[PDB]
């Protein structure tokens, strides 16, 4: 998975729990 501080196109670039800030970076919205 992405995780938190990684570039992501969509919120599935990282694992359910790391949110895409719109086309950038996953944020740490439910931590882990």
């Amino acid at each position: 998975c992405g995780g938190a501080g990684a570039k992501c196109s969509t919120k599935s670039d990282c694992c359910s729990g790391l949110w895409c800030s719109g086309s950038g970076h996953c944020y740490h919205r439910r931590y882990t």
